[PDB]
């Protein structure tokens, strides 16, 4: 630790005092000679001719070599210990705008393909998960997501968003309760498995709940005969082969602040089917004709990629 | 073992196994047994959708892909997730309905533009499908026939009105 | 090992003898020149002008570089081997006032929050336990607590106290029998699971036995109707929301040595309910009125944090 | 990363400018003195006599030692991290004529005894497989053979051949479908277990299918009474005790291009039983008498090792 | 590998040739100056005054630093790789008088307390066995004892003795068959579990067979009523509380070569009960009176430790 610095100054005092009172040189010269001898620069312009001084250099050289080996001994121990700890997690996140993911599955792998790698930290405990996370370019933190103490290691207090996807709904509910105990304003996205636990996640404090098993079950039972709505879901929400559901905000000005939806006539002018308007953390599906657009509103619609561009320029001032 | 379950001569077969490899193998075996049976499979990885389609699956569902795309897009806004969760999972207010067109009921030979379905029933017409093919957002130069299926979103009070409107 | 030191002196003899009998310099100069050449200080005031001496320096330099690389080869091997061993335990405890914990559970995690980290050594064998111990700030020793040979690795002979909490009561009894075979005076604290094994731990040599499963079972069966005593236990022994059970010793003097419990009137003067007195490794619950306090006695009572201070100053001389 | 190079040039500018404007030496001398001071060569022919210059050397030496320790700090971190990654796979194959083996079993061990070690890369995921591969002299790549992303890590696009042998036929079929999605021309050799899946491997795109379980089952049921054909298979295809099945190509010229099989009379002249001819990725078992040899044809036959040599020289021009 | 040596000589040629043809010094001086510049000794008695030579030193110094860093890069990679391999076995035994132990159990731990640590190599494959072996002071080799290839890694061909104790008798028989295929003269000691497999181990080639389960089963069924013979076995063969069974050879001379057992009267003179005589790899239990001792014979007897000494001096010439 700090004992190395004390040892370095100890040998400096011994070299400077001995050379000063043996060769009769000045203090500014003895200090200069000590630094050019320990560093082994060796200018040789102030060599000690006295045989007693020669033995003083021999013991000074021995101490110089010893202080070099202890410096390497401490440096090697610090680096080996730090790399072993960092390899298996056991570290504290220092970022302040990262995204924390609790658990690891195929859905969490899908969302990494649309986000940065160094910005995402994965909090898990299994040994096999660590190798999968590393191959994806993300960061791995070793801990228990249901433990409040381990939730502070990932630094969820200053996190941009938290995504919870664990093995069971019991662990998902417990993880959300622990996050709300630390930070009451962070955004939480959670995945549900059973239909009965959808309301339990909202009571825990989840901002958005996604239930992929419920959606898949209903589509299976309704695709036995015709299954036309399963084609719409697969080709728009999953594959985006020809259509895509997008949400574009209304900027300041936007040439249409105040006009009604009927007057705008978005579908005929652009070609995008309007689903709803996002007025302040709520969705108004199929808004009435007397709805007037405002600033900062979000329009949800479905359209071709060459028609969405026709809409963004249409709402741009 | 697939012959013990009597997969030959059935309404449909639903395949949902622990991995995509087992699903592909099961679909291949079913196609070996019966060639005309309807198969509904579930995909886990995005890269295996085309593999399932080539194996012989008639309908492929990928909930993991949908969940991952909604997770990454809900960080900032998350309004699409609200729509999906309210119209496909919970069906709290609206739900997607597919109502077939019966024979000779007020709609044989009428175009989309003069049908005015949305302004008289309130159901948003997502698309119309005929012959295992879905036409999303049909153009006004389209004619309704007997047997066509209309895919739309509306309240239960509006679905009944639409069904009455499409009745003879 | 020690072959490095022999090699270092071997090259010193070769350099000093060759320079002495070739350049004609004195022994005190040849020894000085050898040390300023191997260390690569290079004053240059005694350079060998003879071409034969120049070749003698070339072979001396080659040996100097070789001895430097073998020194680094041995240092690196020693550090890498030591860090790999220490990472997975495999070390002997050298402390003499530490606390040894056998096994790992939630109860042992609770007692670490009231003790030092570097003072506690955990003796376990599972791989997952090692990571939990490290995150708590304690030290991990790899061994079998039921093995007497591994009990000496943790140095239980000179331990301040030993806490035993294993997976089964069979292992807890076996561990206590092994500790009493090494040291017959060390203090042992053990946790029991079954009610029938409470006496078996005392016969093995356990000084204090704690049975949390028996206490929890009786409270569950008596809390079906009213459960008022469960509120007392939870609010005093577990949470300490408003009350706390404390034990304060009687120092020398203490202004009350010799007075009776009736004369003291602790409850009215202070406000702490007196439960018993700890007279020499025994508890006298509800002492009689004819009980006279002595020096070194311990009073067990329940009171508010602002009333316990009123009692400590009342018994302080 | 690249911050080390910037730091090295930073201290060079400080040393050169200070010595130039303090000791009055030329720029070509200050640059020469800076390089002979940081490297600690120390010629000593331009020592600074000015006491202010001596303090300038002291701070220059301190920066020289600091830049040396940061260079070792970065070198050690790079080497330790790289060795830890390479030890457990997590690397990308850069070869372009290697052989990729998916899975590990006894059959894949048999084919390694007839191939090079550094030319073969094994793609697996189990921890115990890695040690077996290393003892065989091959290379280990950590990944999932059924994952297309991990199939590109092994670089199957530019592979000489791919051998697939996994735990189940479901995984074998899935692996072949993933290889054909990357490269449509690479040669795939796969092993089947069930007889019903032999055609499924060919539809997936396997060039050669081997079914050892089907061959062994038929031999077991036909060896109950006599089992003479099992002796032929074991002594020719497995052990090669006295016979061996070989295929020799027909080179350009070959003294027999155009002659019929009847005219050649291979069996009487040489002593090798002729089984078939490999005319362009097909096998003609027992060719008719009107078959004329061509250039590049392959003859499949059974004969003693001293008779195969009699055949190769017989077909050599 | 060997590319480092080529690089070291490459920079030597560049430094020597440039200094020779620029400063006009002799070849023996240019070679001397090159070695005192790369090693950074820096005598400074042949500094290049020419400015062109100064730039030649700058590029020579840069190459000197580069060759030093590549030497450290190769040394570090060699040491880190070797230590990682040696830590988890993966090494070949080079000893020629060691003892090889196949498998690990409590019986094999008992025999290590009477043998050297560095002389014993344990051949196993489990991960938990490696830590137990290291704590006992023995050496661990990673391999499969039933594999002939792994039996040559432990070097059983030149082994003093081999001890086989595996999980099942099927593996014990298979291991012995593999040892006899390598070396037909090495001594094999094997432990049997089932009584029916005692003869199977002898047919495999085991020199000595020990069956602890059979001995324990018979003692259990005969100790229900009295069990006096179990006391004899426990107090003589296991604990040696007061008696001990010993075998002492007859040296050359021995003052009794040729006398009969009746004439010797060992029991009355010494006090040791004579059980048998080991005449050439056979045991004659209760020898007849007409038995005459020879040279090299071994006497098996039971006696107190103070009576065995009375026998060794009685048979010593
Ligand atoms: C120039 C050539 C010099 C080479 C000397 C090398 C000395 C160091 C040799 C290697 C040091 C080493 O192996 O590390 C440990 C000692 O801790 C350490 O750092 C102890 C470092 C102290 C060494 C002090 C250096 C003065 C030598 C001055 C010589 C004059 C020039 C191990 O402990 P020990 O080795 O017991 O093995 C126990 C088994
Ligand atoms: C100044 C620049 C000098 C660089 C020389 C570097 C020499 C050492 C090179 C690296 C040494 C190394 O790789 O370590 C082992 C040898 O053990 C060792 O320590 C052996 C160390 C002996 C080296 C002796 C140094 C004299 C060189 C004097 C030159 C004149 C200046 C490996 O074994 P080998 O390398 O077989 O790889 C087997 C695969
Ligand atoms: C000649 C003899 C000199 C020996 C000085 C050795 C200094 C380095 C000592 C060891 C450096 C070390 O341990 O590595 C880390 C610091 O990062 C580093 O590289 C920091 C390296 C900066 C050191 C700068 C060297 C200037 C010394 C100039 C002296 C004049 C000659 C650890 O961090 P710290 O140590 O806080 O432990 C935290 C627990
Ligand atoms: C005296 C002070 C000098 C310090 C220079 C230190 C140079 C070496 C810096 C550290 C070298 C290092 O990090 O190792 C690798 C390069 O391989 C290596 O060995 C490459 C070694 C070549 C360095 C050649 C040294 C000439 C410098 C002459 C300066 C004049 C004095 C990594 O690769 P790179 O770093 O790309 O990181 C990729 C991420
Ligand atoms: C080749 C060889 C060389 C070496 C030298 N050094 C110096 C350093 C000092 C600092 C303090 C080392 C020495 C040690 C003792 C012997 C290094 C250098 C490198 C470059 C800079
Ligand atoms: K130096
Ligand atoms: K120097």
């Amino acid at each position: 630790a700090t004992r190395i610095l004390l040892l370095v100054l100890a040998v400096i005092i011994y070299g400077t005092a001995g050379f000063h009172f043996i060769e009769g040189e000045s203090w500014t010269v003895s200090l200069y000679w000590t630094f050019v001898t320990i560093a082994t620069v060796g200018y040789g312009d102030y060599s000690p001719s006295t045989p007693l001084g020669m033995y003083f250099t021999v013991t000074l050289i021995v101490l110089g070599i010893g202080t070099f080996f202890v410096a390497v001994e401490r440096l090697l121990e610090f680096l080996i210990n730090r790399e072993q700890m960092k390899l298996m997690g056991l570290i504290d996140v220092a970022k302040s705008r990262h995204v924390v993911i609790c658990g690891w599955s195929e859905s969490t792998l899908e969302c990494l393909r649309e986000l940065r790698g160094s910005e995402v930290f994965v909090l898990a405990e299994d040994e096999n998960v660590r190798k999968k996370v590393l191959r994806s370019g993300a960061n791995f933190v070793h801990g228990d997501p249901t433990r409040v103490s381990d939730l502070e290691k990932a630094n969820v207090r200053g996190a941009r968003a938290v995504i919870v996807d664990l093995e069971s709904d019991s662990e998902t509910i417990h993880c959300i309760l622990g996050i709300r105990k630390i930070d009451e304003s962070v955004r939480i996205i959670a995945e549900a498995e059973r239909y009965e636990n959808i309301e339990q996640l909202r009571m825990a404090g989840a901002d958005q709940v996604i239930s992929p098993f419920v959606i898949s079950g209903r589509l299976m039972s309704r695709s036995i005969d015709d299954g036309y709505e399963a084609m719409f879901v697969q080709d728009v929400l999953a594959e985006e082969s020809t259509r895509r559901m997008v949400e574009v905000p209304i900027p300041e000005g936007s040439k249409l602040e105040g006009v009604s939806v009927l007057d705008a006539d978005i579908h005929d002018v652009t070609g995008v089917i309007i689903i709803g308007v996002g007025r302040g953390d709520e969705l108004i599906i199929d808004p009435p004709r007397d709805y007037s657009f405002r600033a900062g509103d979000i329009i949800l619609g479905i359209g071709k990629p060459e028609e969405i561009e026709r809409l963004k320029n249409y709402i741009s001032a």
